[PDB]
């Protein structure tokens, strides 16, 4: 509920389904430990990364594994993948939405952020 | 159902509430009937416009009224309004959702489309 | 010139060449006169649509026919074109660049207005 | 030069200027290598990041400081920064743009591969 990822395909007009999305948080000594992982349904979405309890303030990067998913599906892209880098709940608990539009050659990143 | 909007800023990070819509269609004589029109509600999307009986095949423009939006908002933008032309229904009935991504001096659109 | 038009192709990477690119002026009686036109280059430029004396303050549409570039390519698209509208106005910078990045289903836009 | 980046204000529709950019190669132990760096000029672009014989085939990242230049106008944004993941492969074309458009709660990449 407190971190969703959307992610759209714009060559098919459709969701971008079973993309991988790992998801970091900077730790004391600058490194980047694992957080959460998950892969977009069949709507384009991917619930249930976290809870609002262990999603405590941080620097969060959020990696969608788009090379993987234009190879699984037979085409070669530019990039390796799309990251999404921004400090979270620094001023109480919110809500946020990462969404992405996927070419073989571009990507848009945008955030919804809400307080509940 | 048939057909729905929905409207992002990228300036706040959050849905573009009370964003005017108007939707036209071709006529056989090709001027741009009216279709039909609306608001995008709090959560940035606008539902309800047109049926399947109504959402005959044909061609379609979706006008979203960015300036009238950035307006409201105290802000002087670049664009009039962002046009999305498409044909629709021709191969029978679709579902279309029309996205758009707003910034003062420039928006992207994508289109999802799925079949029921 | 006062007007710069730049297309590029989300799929593979490249400018969009020979995209047909059409300016038109809003008159007094609401309907769209034209006004310039031409082809993109190899670079994805079309430069030369206007000059400073012609291109007054006024609303223009500028249509790029994305349909065609798709379909020469093989490939089927959404939409009809892409069109861009805007308010010239003489306030502000006096150069301006629209610029577009095609995708099948999608296309983005951006204004590069300076001096 | 093999290697432009070209950035852009969607706010402002203008160049985005004195954007600190850095460049690292990944190295055989999977870190990332410092490779070349500067800041955007008036045009919102920075030439002269590497030769020819220098870029070689790799991984490489582009890391613009989004965060600054919109704190340095007032503004506050939601990334750290603007990452930009991909591989340099000789088979394709030559030169390589990396361009962005930025808004303080989302950015827009694009590659434009050319010879
Ligand atoms: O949940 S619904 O609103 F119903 O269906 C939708 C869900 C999400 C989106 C959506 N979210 N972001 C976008 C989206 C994101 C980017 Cl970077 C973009 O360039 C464009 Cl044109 C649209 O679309 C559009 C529709
Ligand atoms: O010599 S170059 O600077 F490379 O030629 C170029 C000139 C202009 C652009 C350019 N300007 N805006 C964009 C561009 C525009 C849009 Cl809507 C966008 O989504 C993205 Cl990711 C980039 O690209 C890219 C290349």
């Amino acid at each position: 509920c407190p971190l969703m990822v959307k992610v759209l395909d714009a060559v098919r007009g459709s969701p971008a389904i079973n993309v991988a999305v790992h998801v970091f948080r900077k730790a004391a000594d600058d490194t980047w430990e694992p957080f959460a992982s998950g892969k977009t349904s069949e709507s384009g979405e991917l619930h249930g990364l976290t809870t609002e309890e262990e999603f405590v303030e941080g620097i969060y990067k959020v990696e969608i594994d788009t090379k993987s998913y234009w190879k699984a599906l037979g085409i070669s892209p530019f990039h390796e993948h799309a990251e999404v880098v921004f400090t979270a709940n620094d001023s109480g608990p919110r809500r946020y939405t990462i969404a992405a539009l996927l070419s073989p050659y571009s990507y848009s990143t945008t955030a919804v952020v809400t307080n509940p």
